[PDB]
C-alpha cells in the first residue's frame, strides 16, 4: 500500500490532502513542523513526500536537504510562494515537483499517479 508523508503547519490542508488521499486508497501520514516531519521520516518509508517551505520551526529547503540524508523519495512542495527563485531552490534542494496553493487536488493525483507510475513500472 502507497505511504505519503504530508509536512504542513495549515492542519485544514492537512486534512483535506489526507481525506481526499486515504480516499484514493493511500494510506498517510501527517506532521505540522520540521521536527515531527524528521522523526516520521526516521520511522517510515515513503513513497512522496508533500513539503511546505514556511514551517514554524525551519523551511522546506533545509528540511528537504535533511530528509535527504535518510531518503531520495520523492519530494513535492506546496505552497503558496510562486517565485523562480523558491522553486529553482526547492528543486535543487532534492525537490521533484512545486504545487502552488490553493492546492489542486485533482491535478495533484495525476501528477502522484504519473510519480508512482514512473517510481514502480
Amino acid at each position: 500500500q502507497t505511504k505519503i508523508l504530508i509536512i504542513d503547519g495549515d492542519k485544514d490542508n492537512c486534512q483535506k490532502l489526507k481525506g481526499f488521499l486515504e480516499e484514493k486508497g493511500i494510506s498517510i501520514d501527517l506532521a505540522y513542523n520540521c521536527e515531527e516531519a524528521i522523526g516520521k521520516i526516521f520511522s517510515n518509508k515513503y513513497d512522496l513526500i508533500f513539503l511546505e517551505i514556511i514551517l514554524s520551526d525551519g523551511d522546506g529547503w533545509t528540511l528537504c536537504k535533511k530528509i535527504r540524508n535518510v531518503t531520495t523519495c520523492p519530494i513535492v512542495y506546496m505552497t503558496y510562494i510562486n517565485e523562480d527563485q523558491s522553486i529553482l531552490n526547492a528543486l535543487n534542494s532534492g525537490g521533484d515537483d512545486y504545487l502552488i496553493k490553493p492546492l489542486n487536488l485533482e491535478i495533484l493525483y495525476a501528477k502522484v499517479k504519473a510519480i508512482l507510475r514512473r517510481m514502480n513500472s
